C-alpha cells in the first residue's frame, strides 16, 4: 500500500505519458524486445519487425501499445483499488496469452526506464520509488488472480 503523495507521484508522472501514449508505448516495447527478446516472440504477430524504425512504423504495433497502457494508467488511477480491472487482465495474460509474472518484471523494468528517459525532470528518485511500488502492487495483485485462475506465472 503506497502513500497518498506516492499516488500523487504516480499519477502526475502518467499524466505526461498521456500526452503521448502511442509513442510512449512503442518505446516501452521496443525496450522490452531488446532487452528480452522471449518476449517478442510471446507477441506473436509482431516477430516479424525487424528494426526500431519497423516497429515504429507498425500501426498494429502502435494500436497494441496504446491498449496496453490504457488498461495501465486505468488500473494506477485506482491507487490500489483495482480487483474490477486486473481480474480481466489476469484472465487473458494467464489463459491465453501466456505471460509469466517475470515478463512483467521485465515490462515494469522497461516502463521506468523509459519514463526517466522522456521526463527526467518529473520522475526523480521518489516518484520511480513510487512507481515502483505501484508496479510492484499490481503484479503481485495480478499473480494472485493467476493463481485462482490455475495458473502459476
Ligand atoms: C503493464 C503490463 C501489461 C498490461 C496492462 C497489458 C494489457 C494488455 C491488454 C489490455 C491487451 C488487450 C486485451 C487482452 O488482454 O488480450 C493485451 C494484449 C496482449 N498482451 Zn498484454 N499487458 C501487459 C503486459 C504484457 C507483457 C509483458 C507481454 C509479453 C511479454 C504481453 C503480451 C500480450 C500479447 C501477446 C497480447 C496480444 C497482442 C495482439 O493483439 O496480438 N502483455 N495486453
Ligand atoms: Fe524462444
Ligand atoms: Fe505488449
Amino acid at each position: 500500500v503506497l502513500s497518498e503523495g506516492e499516488w500523487q507521484l504516480v499519477l502526475h508522472v502518467w499524466a505526461k505519458v498521456e500526452a503521448d501514449v502511442a509513442g510512449h508505448g512503442q518505446d516501452i516495447h521496443i525496450r522490452l524486445f531488446k532487452s528480452h527478446p522471449e518476449t517478442l516472440e510471446k507477441h506473436d504477430r509482431f516477430k516479424h519487425l525487424k528494426t526500431e524504425a519497423e516497429m515504429k512504423a507498425s500501426e498494429d504495433l502502435k494500436k497494441h501499445g496504446v491498449t496496453e497502457l490504457t488498461a495501465l494508467g486505468a488500473i494506477l488511477k485506482k491507487k490500489g483499488h483495482h480487483e474490477a480491472e486486473l481480474k480481466p487482465l489476469a484472465q487473458s495474460h494467464a489463459t491465453k496469452h501466456k505471460i509469466p509474472i517475470k515478463y512483467l518484471e521485465f515490462i515494469s523494468e522497461a516502463i521506468i526506464h523509459v519514463l526517466h528517459s522522456r521526463h527526467p525532470g518529473d520522475f526523480g528518485a521518489d516518484a520511480q520509488g513510487a512507481m515502483n511500488k505501484a508496479l510492484e502492487l499490481f503484479r503481485k495483485d495480478i499473480a494472485a488472480k493467476y493463481k485462482e485462475l490455475g495458473y502459476q506465472g
